[PDB]
């Protein structure tokens, strides 16, 4: 559907908590990088 498309234009509204956001995805999401990805083998 749009996950991260709907997070595209609005990354500007966010700029100091864009950092944090990161600092959480090198911390909680270090690990689901990897995990969770292909969801339709067809």
């Amino acid at each position: 559907r749009y996950p991260y498309y709907l997070s595209d234009i609005t990354d500007a509204f966010s700029p100091q908590v864009l950092a944090a956001v990161i600092f959480i995805y090198f911390a909680a999401l270090s690990p689901a990088i990897t995990f969770g990805g292909l969801l339709g083998e067809k």
